[PDB]
Parts: C-alpha cells; structure tokens; sequence
C-alpha cells in the first residue's frame, strides 16, 4: 500500500487528500504545513496516520514512498528536488517549475533518483476531455484536426501568495496557461510546437500579467489557442473547441453537468455565483482528473507502470509558456528556441 | 470480499458485471445465461472466475454470496425466489416484479431467509440526481416543493422479449414508469402518493402501450408527471425537473454531459443518432447510479449495512403503476386502494 | 388608413399601442380608461390622435373603425359586445370570453353586424413558433405528430383585478392554459379533441388555482399537454415541444433568444431576474407574434381578408378549459360534451 | 419614395431584394446581373418594376435614387465609383473595397458628388447585437470592457470567383474578418485600435487563406479577437462574447433561435447539416441586421437622416485587415502605420 505524504495543508492539499483517503491502493501516512494546525486539522479530515511538523523528519521517515507537494508555485522547484534526494516519489502541483531550467533540473533528478516524478496537469486525465480527446483521434470522422482552443477564466486565485511574483512566479499566463497549453498539446496527440505568439494584459489597476491570450502553431499545420483570465466574474469557465477537416468536438467543464438551479437567496452548497440562476457541481474533483491522475501516479509508485502524460509534457509546456513570455515582451511571434520566426 | 453472480449476460448483465469487477470488495465469480455462448463471452470480458451453464447449480454452489438478475422481466420473480430460497442475496433489475403482489411476495420471502434484496432503481443513486435532491431539500432557497416532473423517452426496447406481455409484463409505463415514478417520489423526500391519473398510447402500429403520462398527487400538496415512451427518435431523452414555492431545479442525464460533436459520417464509439451533431457520453454508467447502486448492495451484504434505498419503495411505485393502469382503463382520477377520488 | 382605438392603456394596451403607431396602414386613433389620466399618458407616448374619456362617445365616434380591448378580462364580453352592437370591428385580448357561452355570442355577435372579431392569441402568429409548425407538419422528416406539450410558466399576474374570480373569470388554467390549449390544437393543424382531462392546484396560501396540468386526446391519436403555472420564480417560460414517428421538435420563447448576460448588480434593461446569469430579451413583443397578429387583424379590417386564426378556435378552446374545471371537480377523463369517457 | 436597383442577381441580391419589396418607403426598381436571365428570376420573384440588362442604361436612368451592389468583391470599387459618378446614393456589399485606399477613394468621391455611400456591415444592425451592445454599455453592471471576441466560422462561399485572389481580394480574413472587426470596434462604442496581430492558416489543399485569428489591442486597454474560418464544418456560426470588470455578455446567432429538431432523413426548409439534430432559422434576415441596415440607408437617401454607421468605419476596419496581413508576413505586431510596436 502506496504510504503517502501530502505538502501544504490547503485547498488542494485538501483535494488529494480526500483522493487519497479514498483510494484502496494507498494509505494517507502524513500531513505538513508550515502552519502546524492546518496540518493537524486536514489529518483528522481525511484520518491521516499522522501530522508531520517537520519537513526534515519527513523527508528521513523511510516509511513514506511519496509526497504529494501543494503548496506555493514558489516552492515547488526546492521541495520537490530535496524530496527526490530523499528518495521519494513526488506529485507537485502545477506548475511543475516556475521556469523551464527549473523543471529540467527536477526531471533530471528524477531519473538520477530513479523516483517517480508527476505533476498536477489534472485536466488531461479528465474522463469527459479523454473523451474529446478519442473522437479528434476519430480520423474518419473528424479528419485531420486544424484548430484548438482552450479557454480558461476565473476571477483569480484568493490566496495572498499568488498576487506576488517570488511566491507565484507568475500571473495568469503561467498560472492557467499551463493547464490550457498542456490542454490543447495534448488534445492533439502530443503535437509539436513550432512558433508561440502572446500577448498579455493588466486589467486589475496596481505587476502581474491577469488576462493573456497565447497561440501556438504546431508542425502538422494546426493553431492552438489558450485564452486565460483571472478577470472574469460569473463563474469560472473551463472549454475546449477542436475543429477538424471534417468534424468539431466542444467540451465544457463547468456548465456542461446538467444541472442547473434558480433561488432567490443562493443554495447552501453552491458556491458562486450565490443567487440567482446557477449551475451547480456534481462530483467536481473526479470531472476535473483528479480522481484519475492521482490513481495513475499511485500506480506508477505502487509498481513502476510508467506514466502516460509524464514530466517531459511539463518541460514541453514551460518552454512554451516562457517563449510565450518572451513574444509578449517584443511583440513577435517566436520559436521554442527563442528566435523570431520572420 | 463479496462474491458475485450474474444472471442474464445480455446488455444489463453486461453493465452489472463491469461495475462489480471494478469493485475492490467484491469478485465476479460466475456468469449465467440461457444461451451459454453469451455467459462465457461475458465472463471472459470480465476475468469472471467461471462460466455457470447451470440455474440448478448456480443456485447450489456455497461459493456465491450474491446474484444479480439481469434477464427478462416475467421471469424476475421466480428467478429471485429461487435465488433467496438457495440462500443468495438478490439484485433484480427492474421492473423487480411484474405486479405489486409479487414484489410483495419477494421482500416478504427475503424477510424469511434473512437475505438482502434489493431492485434496480440505479437512478435514485446517480450523483447528479442525488444533488438535485439535496437542493430541492434546501427549503430557505428552494421553498416548498409543488411540481416535479420526471421524462424518460427512447425509440424502444430492441430485445423481442420485450415486446410480448407475457414476457414484460407490460409495456413503456412499467418499463419506464417504474423508473419515472421511483423519482418522483425519491426527489420529494419519499412523498406519500394520494392520488394516480393516467391515459395511455399505442402509437407503433398493431398490444403494449408505447407511450403514456401519469401524474400524481402527493400528501403535501405537490403534483408529480411521468412521462415516458418508446417512441421518441433522437436519443434517449432523462430529464427531471422540480419546482417550488422559491426555486426551481433542473437535471439532464444525456444532453448534459458537457460534449458535444459534429461529424457528416459518425464517431466509432458514439450511439444514436450516429451522424450530424451529437451528444457524446462520458462515464454513462456511473453517471447512471448504477456504481454507486451495486456498491450500496456489495456493502449491504458485505458489512451488513442496511440499504438506503430498500425494496419496500419498489412495492410503492409497483402500486403507483397498477393503479395508473386501472386509472387509464376506468379514465378516472383513484385511490392506491383503487377507490375513485 | 385602418382608425383604431385603444380601450384600458395598462400594459397590453401599452404594446397595442407600440404595434399600432408602427404599422403604416394604420393609424392611433384614440386611447380610452376609466382612469383619463392613463388614457392620457398612452396617448402621448404613442402620438395618438386623442385621449377618449367617453366609452359613449368613443362607440359613435364614426372615425374609428377598430378596437383593441385590453381592460381586464371579466370586462371583455360586455365591451366587446356593446362595440360589435355600435358597428366597430373588435380585438379582444384573451381569454377572449370567460365562457364558451359568452364566447359564442360574441361571435354570433359579429357575424350579424359583418364585424371582424378577432381575439389575443399572440403566440400562434409568433414567427418562431410558425416555423416550428411548418416543421412538425413536414411529413417525410416528422412523420406522424403524437405528442405535443406546451409549457408556460411564470410568478404570477401582479394586477388586482387578476386575482377576484370576477374580474378574472378564472386562475391560471383560463389565464394561461388558453395559450397553452390553443398552441396544441394549432401546431396540430387545428385537431380535433376527443377527451379533456385535467387537476388544478392551488399553491400559494389562502381561491383560483396557480397551477394546473391539462391533458387533450385529439382524433388522431395524438396526446397534447399543458403545463401552467403562476407559481414558477427565476423568469416567464414558454415552451414546446412536439415529437412526432420520425421526428421531434422544440421550442423556446424566452431562453431561446441567444443572449446571456451576468453581473452582480442588476442590467438596467433587464426584466427579472434583475441579478447573477439572466437572458436578456432582444424584440420580445415581436418574437411573441403580437406584431404579426396585430398586422393580420388590420389586414383583415382595412381589407376584408378573412382571419388566418379565427374566434371559432377560441370557442373551440373555451370548451377545453370549461370541460378541464368539470374534468378537475369530478375527477374524471370528460369529452366536451361534458360526458365521462369510460 | 425611395426607387432602388439591384446589382447582381445571387444570393445578396436576392436578399436585399427581399427587404426592399417589403420597405413600405421604397420601390425595388430594377435587377441588373451580368447574367441577365438571373436577373430576370429575382425581378419576377420581388415584382421589380423591370430587369435592366444594360450597366449603361441602368446608371443613365433617372428613375433609380439608390443602387445595391451585391457582385464579386473585385468588382464593388469600379462598380460603386461608376455609380456615385453617375449621380445614384449606393450601398455596397462588404467587403466595401479591396484595400484601405479602394475604400478612401470611395468614400471621398461619394462625397463630391453630394451622395449616401453605405456598406454591408450588417451585423452591427441586428437587433440582439444592438441590446448585446447596450448590455456592454451599462458600466454599473459591466464595469469596464477588457475583452471582446467575435467569431465568425463556415464550410466556405461556395461561388467560383471566391476562391481567386483577383475577383475576391482576399481570403476568409477579408470575408469574414471583416465582419468580425468591425463589430469588435462597434460593440466596444468605436473603440481606437492600438496595435494588430495576425496569424493566417491555409487548411484546405492548393492560395488564400482559409482560416485566421486576428487580435487587436484597443486604446482603453482592451483585447479584441477575430477567429473567422471557411474551414468549419456543422453549420455556421456566428458569435461574440464581452467580458469586463464586472460583467460578460454572449451573443449567438445561428444556435440561439430557440429551435432544435431532429429527423433522419432532413427538413425540407432547412440547410445545413440536413439530417440529425439541426437548429432551424427563423427570421434569418432580420436578425442578421438586414432589414435595419437597408432601412437605415432607405432613410438616409429619403429623409436625408445621417448614416449611424458611415463607411469610415469601413476604412478604420479595412486599415485594421491590411495591417493583419503584413502582421502575418511579417510575423510581428503593428501599429496601423504598419510600423512594429
Ligand atoms: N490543478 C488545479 O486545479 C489547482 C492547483 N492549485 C495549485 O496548488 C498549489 C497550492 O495551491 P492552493 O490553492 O494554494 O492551497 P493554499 O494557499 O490553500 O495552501 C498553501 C498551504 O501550504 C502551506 N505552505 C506554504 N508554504 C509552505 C512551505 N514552504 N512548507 C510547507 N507548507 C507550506 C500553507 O500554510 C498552506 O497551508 C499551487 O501550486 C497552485 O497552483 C491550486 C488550485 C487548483
Ligand atoms: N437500469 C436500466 O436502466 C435498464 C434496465 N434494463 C433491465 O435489464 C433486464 C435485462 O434487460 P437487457 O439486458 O436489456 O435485455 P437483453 O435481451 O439485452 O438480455 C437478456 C438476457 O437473458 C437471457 N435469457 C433469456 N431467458 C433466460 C433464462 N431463462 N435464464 C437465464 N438467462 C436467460 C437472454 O438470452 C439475454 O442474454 C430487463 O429486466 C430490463 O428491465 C434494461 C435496460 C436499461
Ligand atoms: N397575450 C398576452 O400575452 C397578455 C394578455 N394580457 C391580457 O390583457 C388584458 C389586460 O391585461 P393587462 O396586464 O391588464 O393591463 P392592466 O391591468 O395593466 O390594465 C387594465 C387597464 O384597463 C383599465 N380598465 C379597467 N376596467 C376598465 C373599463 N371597464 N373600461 C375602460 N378601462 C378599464 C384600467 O384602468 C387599466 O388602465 C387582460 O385581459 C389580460 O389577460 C395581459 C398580459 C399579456
Ligand atoms: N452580408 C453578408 O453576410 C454576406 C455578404 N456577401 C457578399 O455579397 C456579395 C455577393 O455575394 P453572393 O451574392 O454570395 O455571390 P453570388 O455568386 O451568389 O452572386 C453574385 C452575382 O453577380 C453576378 N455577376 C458577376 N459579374 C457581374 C458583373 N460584371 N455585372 C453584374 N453582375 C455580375 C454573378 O453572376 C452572380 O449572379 C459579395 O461581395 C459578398 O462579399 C455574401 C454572403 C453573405
Ligand atoms: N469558488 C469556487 C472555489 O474557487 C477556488 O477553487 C477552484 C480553483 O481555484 C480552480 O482552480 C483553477 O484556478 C486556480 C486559480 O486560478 C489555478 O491555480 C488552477 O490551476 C485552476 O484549475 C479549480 N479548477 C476549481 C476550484 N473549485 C477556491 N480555492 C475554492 O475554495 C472556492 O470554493
Ligand atoms: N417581468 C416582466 C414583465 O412581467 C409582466 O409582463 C409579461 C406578461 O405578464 C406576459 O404575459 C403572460 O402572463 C400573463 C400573466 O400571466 C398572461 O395573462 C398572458 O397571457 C401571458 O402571455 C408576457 N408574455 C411577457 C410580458 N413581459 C408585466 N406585465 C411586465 O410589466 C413586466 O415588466
């Protein structure tokens, strides 16, 4: 039984551990938390064998074969590469590494290691966009795939830690352009990017980016699209649009659960917006791939089956996001290696 | 760890199996059909340790805990008999049994051998509905519940069986109606029944009805429609919709998934219709209810834990049905009795 | 130039009045209320040639050739009836009797004086709803229609006069299962019923029902529904749908418009809801068929054309709804006779 | 009354000649194509007093106020300067010219001779875009724009001349960006474009681009996007969305009637795709801004009202189409002045 440890007793902290107090093929060992009561209180949650005030103590407890990093983007590169030397396996959560030297680094150590390294990409093991995914591959129906869009808007993460550079890395752009890029790479069977083309606004007054548009053009002829927002109210929206010589695929996260609802005063387990007509979630965190990715990097550990999206995909994506950067900042259309295109 | 028999390897046999070969608690242990070439494919599917060519010595092997019954439906209820007379634990698909007597027969017959029946009402488990309950139960934002409204539309059981009433029972009103009305009355919190009014239709030429509406009149001032057939084209419609004093709340199974495609041809693993704009299924069957369902059931007989959902609710809604087939025939509003209102 | 006047300036006459001012073969004539002060306002909103304070001396005024009446229901038969009797040709908002009695001597009425009468039935002039009938009646692709079902849904008339039994003549059946009925027989091309079935609620406290179920067998074979309500928050819903051997259809007035909006304070142009996700309406008194139905009866007047929808199908509906009261206090599937079907 | 010719007898033409019959303040005078038994079709059609065979004779006759030209792209400049010279008020289908100089040189000649010169933006008269445009406007409830998309995507004009640069101009983004564009600019009150970006596609074999996105940065610091293509299958789309500090607001076209029906075969009256799930057009052409637009013009001529939409805007969105293109050569974002930001 995979023993786990889970880094960074918040929000997503919260999430795996739920995963993994439910999955039969592991046993949540551990919690850790700079704030020792937040680490204490997740652990009675999901009935944890223990809370871990020391990240030394756990890194040396050979009890634990992985630990499952939440905690601040800012973090992930160190903790991450002390956890690997340590000897154990590791689920960061996105983004991987603030910068693409830094996401290299970790997966050479990885393998130096011979540990499992994942990361949080949790959309692409999404059942409803591993569906998308099998009917683009449809080649008699949807011919050869031309356009992807994916689009990813909220009204921006609460926390304090992600409204400053050291701690985030990053605005929006990196914030969910990770996901969308991987997204629509990934929609098309791991395509090559051959040119990256952004643009990104402040919106909010006084800094980093919250809103950006990036666009790729991959090898085999087709663009990709991500359209991200920190700036948008109403509810966080999640789609995907794929268009083909002869077909089209659309995928909607949040309003495509069949569920919709109208009060006056808001329901009580709804969470925004509140009042009026809303479109409440059903079985959010297993719609959203967190259920899946957690299990196959379960497996992964529990007996070595290599991943199918692994650590290389965030390299891929990192790369992509600062050519992204980088097109922004001089107003071109840019290769991976960071020469103009022309 | 729960060991499991499948009765009937057809398409629920089917769905059933790969529910409880996913299931950590519980083995899939055999397969059985009338046509034994249908149980082994089945089995093979889904690693089942064995292929039971044999009713009489499914019943008698000691090595099963639990049978799942997947065959037509006028054969339910002597096939569940049997089953909890040999000792087994039972899931029977719906409709659980043929006429109110006969599910009555079966709960009191469970009762005896102290054996945990259960019946098919996957929807009552499927989460999405299991959240639209919650919300109708959110009384300072949903307020009182007065309408509820349950539709459930096919173009029609392909299998011959069910076709012929000796073999079904009846026709779209048991067959779905058990579905529509379970519902019904689960959304309004297990919501005593007054009154039953319904017209049925035979739409598809010369027989079983093909189409009906039956509403009902709750305790609490609430009106509930079914509304169901076999006779709609375009994919299978499940929809409920529920309203009250304050809120409204709305549920779609199969055009509310969050996919949609377009082709000229058609998609391989994509249903009905194949070609133009479709509504591609992810999940269908958890979707459905039918993991959390048999989970509840593996449960129940593993760690006896008593079911949420019991068979008692399959006798109110077979009562609800006999009573809306008597209301169409005498075009009158009546009493579960049978009494005219 | 078709001379019209406008008898009770509330909301309908308000619309009326909109329709009129714009329609180039007619011309606003006249605005009559008991309270002058409202026949005033309506008159100058929409330029009209005068304010009538006089129902008199509206009726003997010779320069009028038509009038919309759009007073409270209880109010039609008796207005209608002395207009009809004065010569002038007569639009009566629905219901347009509160009985089939009533009903079939206003149309009796009209045939003696050579009057057009013609009644409130907007919807079956709607454009979208006219193209969803010429759908469901394209043989080859719908086949054979048996089931149709109309939905229409709101919180509930807010006027006085709507809520005593004799100014309303009735709850939500008479009020909104007229449309409702009438909608079913005509996307039926005007089928025959067989039987009449029907339950009422009465669902706020302490009285005329606010909600009901109607069920019509027509000749055919087919089944129509009608699903009203005056107890349905969170926006109007008008709906309908019609499935047929072959095909299906759908219909949507108010969700169907292609328009969303969100903000948190309310759109200033927006009805209700005011907050959170609405679905503003572009051209709601156009795509409600009042334009269309409007036009026809000028038509008609200004040039003797015949009604394309006439007050023989309001007699025809006025019996549905009578024999669905009857059907609701004796329990029992009726014909229109008024007989049990057994 | 305001007596009206029609240039070129397909598809636009037709439907302008539509609008025209149905203005109670004008005449549909005359149909003129180079085709004249096209011509002749549409004037029996619309009961046009005549088909004029004859260019010549069409601009000579004194009875025509007002001229629409509805022929291939390459064509509207020599057609509408050769019109406004022969002393006719004329609106002409989009694209308006070629490139910003053809546009600059029509507007300013329309102006000697003293005449109405419009053009085809028709969308930036229909009416929901109208409401989508005040919803955007209510700053209490927006707050401030930041984003506005405008999508615009077909399987691609059919007609031969469409597909050569010389009759056609341009590909999709000088036929459908066009369109996109400009209601970007309009949807955000005239908004001042900063800088433009463009990426063009050629997905169908061997040539003009197929498939674009264009990106505008606007003064206020708002992003527009324009994604246009000829290469999407399943019906066209037409599409916006606005997004602000504090508000969004959606607009659909062609799947926001409140229509859906499905056959297997296809409706008679229907387009494309025929079979399957489909969502049928009503009112196409007055929810497209036909019917506005014309009248808009209608007034202008007749009753000397000013034009709500002049063909400057034309022109801002012409400039903003010919820096997309050298943005796309030249892999780099510009100013208007096509120099690099
Ligand atoms: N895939 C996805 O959808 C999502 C991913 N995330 C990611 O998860 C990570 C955590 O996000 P959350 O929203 O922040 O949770 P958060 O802000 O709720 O929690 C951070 C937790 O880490 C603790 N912490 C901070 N620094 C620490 C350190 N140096 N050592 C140990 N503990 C420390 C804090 O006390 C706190 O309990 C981020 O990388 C974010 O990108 C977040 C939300 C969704
Ligand atoms: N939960 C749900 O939504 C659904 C439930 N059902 C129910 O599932 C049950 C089975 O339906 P399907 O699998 O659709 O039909 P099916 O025809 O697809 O399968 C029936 C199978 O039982 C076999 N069989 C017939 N006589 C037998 C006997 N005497 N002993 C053993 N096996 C025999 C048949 O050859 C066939 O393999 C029915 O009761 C139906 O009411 C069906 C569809 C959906
Ligand atoms: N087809 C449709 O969608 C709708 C139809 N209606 C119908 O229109 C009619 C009027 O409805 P509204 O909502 O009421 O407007 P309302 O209540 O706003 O106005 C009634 C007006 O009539 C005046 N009035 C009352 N009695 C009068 C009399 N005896 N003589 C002259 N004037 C008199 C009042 O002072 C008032 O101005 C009703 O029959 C109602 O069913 C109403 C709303 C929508
Ligand atoms: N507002 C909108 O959304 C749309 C605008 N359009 C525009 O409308 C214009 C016409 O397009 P369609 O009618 O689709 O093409 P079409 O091919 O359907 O019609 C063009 C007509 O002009 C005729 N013609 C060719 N050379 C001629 C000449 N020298 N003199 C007179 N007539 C001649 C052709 O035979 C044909 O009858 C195009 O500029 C296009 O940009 C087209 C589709 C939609
Ligand atoms: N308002 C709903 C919800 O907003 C936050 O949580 C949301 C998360 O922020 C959201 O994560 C998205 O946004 C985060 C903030 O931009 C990204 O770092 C992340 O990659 C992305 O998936 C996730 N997919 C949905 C989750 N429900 C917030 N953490 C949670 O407590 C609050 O209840
Ligand atoms: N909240 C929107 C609106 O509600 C009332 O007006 C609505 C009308 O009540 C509504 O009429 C429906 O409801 C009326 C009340 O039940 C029925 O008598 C009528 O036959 C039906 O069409 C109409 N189709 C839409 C119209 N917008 C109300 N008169 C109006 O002032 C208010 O602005």
């Amino acid at each position: 039984p995979v023993r786990v440890g889970v880094v960074g007793a918040g929000f997503m902290g919260g999430v795996h551990a739920e995963v993994v107090a439910a999955h039969p093929g592991a046993r949540l060992e551990a919690v850790h938390d700079l704030d020792p009561a937040a680490a204490r209180d997740l652990a009675e949650r999901f009935r944890a064998e223990r809370a871990e005030p020391s990240w030394a103590d756990l890194l040396a407890d050979p009890a634990i074969d992985l630990l499952i990093i939440t905690t601040p983007n800012g973090l992930h590169h160190r903790q991450a590469a002390e956890a690997l030397r340590a000897g154990k396996h590791v689920l960061v959560e996105k983004p991987l590494g603030v910068t693409p030297e830094q996401v290299a680094e970790l997966v050479e150590l990885a393998g130096r290691h011979d540990r499992v390294l994942a990361h949080g990409s949790n959309f692409v093991h999404s059942p409803k966009f591993v569906r998308a995914r099998q009917l683009v591959a449809d080649t008699e129906a949807f011919g050869r795939p031309h356009l992807v869009r994916v689009v990813f808007r909220n009204s921006g993460p609460e926390a304090a830690w992600a409204a400053s550079k050291d701690l985030a890395g990053g605005g929006a752009l990196l914030d969910l352009g990770c996901h969308a890029v991987e997204l629509c790479r990934w929609l098309l069977d791991g395509a090559d990017v051959e040119s990256v083309s952004a643009r990104l606004q402040r919106v909010r007054p006084p800094a980093l980016e919250d809103q950006a548009l990036l666009v790729m053009e991959f090898a085999d002829g087709a663009v990709g699209q991500c359209d991200v927002s920190w700036v948008t109210q109403g509810g966080e929206q999640v789609t995907a649009e794929i268009i083909g010589t002869k077909g089209r695929v659309e995928v909607d996260l949040w309003t495509g659960m069949g569920l919709r609802a109208y009060s006056d005063k808001g329901y009580q387990d709804v969470w925004d917006p509140e009042q009026g007509w809303v479109h409440p979630e059903w079985e959010w965190i297993r719609a959203s791939g967190y259920y899946h990715q957690d299990g196959t990097v379960i497996e992964a550990v529990g007996q070595g089956i290599p991943l199918t999206h692994g650590p290389a995909e965030a390299l891929a994506s990192a790369r992509v996001l600062a050519t992204g950067y980088r097109s922004h900042a001089e107003g071109r259309v840019l290769r991976l290696s960071g020469a103009p295109v022309g």
